[PDB]
């Protein structure tokens, strides 16, 4: 892939976070915290899930960036609607405005209804992620693996403004503390 030109600087937004997060002072760095971070709840808020969302909205063009993954057993990353559900259980789906992959339990998927198995061969700790909003496609790309394609979801019904989507994933494990990054360009 050539898309690393159309290269955006995503920044989180603290508001959307649930009230588990921490993020960082530069709003690049994302992780699970072990309690309440003591915040005000609010209607944007993803109440069930450790959710955030990036502060920039897409309505046109095309838009790439990258996210750090490093020693994490479970994630979601891609893009949403800006009027998705943020209250009660959801299902990751196109059908409910999210278009993302994840690692789960040593699978790769990616969120179709139902979910789609991933195949890949090394592992990423950084993924890039490229929306063109006017061929209505999402792509994601291995970093580790020299940008190989993991998956693109195309004839997309964004049917609004997009904002990157984040998730940091429980730690039930004690093995998934580890942040979300974003990378710089
Ligand atoms: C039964 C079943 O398939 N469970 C399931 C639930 C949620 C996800 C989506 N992500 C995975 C990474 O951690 C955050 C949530 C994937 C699978």
């Amino acid at each position: 892939h050539h898309h690393h030109h159309h290269m955006v600087h995503i920044t989180l937004d603290r508001n959307t976070a649930n009230s588990w997060l921490i993020i960082s002072k530069d709003r690049r760095q994302v992780r699970m915290g072990d309690t309440h971070q003591n915040v005000s709840d609010n209607k944007e808020r993803f109440s069930n899930y450790p959710m955030v969302l990036g502060a920039q909205r897409f309505s046109s063009g095309k838009m790439y960036w990258e996210v750090d993954v490093t020693q994490k057993e479970a994630w979601d990353l891609g893009v949403c609607r800006d009027s998705v559900q943020r209250k009660g259980q959801f299902s990751l789906s196109p059908e409910n405005g999210f278009w993302t992959i994840w690692l789960w339990q040593d699978s790769y998927e990616a969120g179709t209804s139902p979910q789609t198995t991933l195949h890949i061969q090394v592992p990423p700790c950084q993924i890039g992620i490229f929306v063109d909003y006017e061929a209505g496609v999402v792509s994601f790309y291995n970093i580790t693996d020299h940008g190989s394609l993991i998956y693109t979801f195309s004839e997309c019904v964004f049917a609004g403004p997009l904002r990157p989507f984040f998730n940091v994933g429980f730690n039930y494990s004690g093995g998934n503390a580890a942040p979300l990054k974003l990378c710089p360009l």
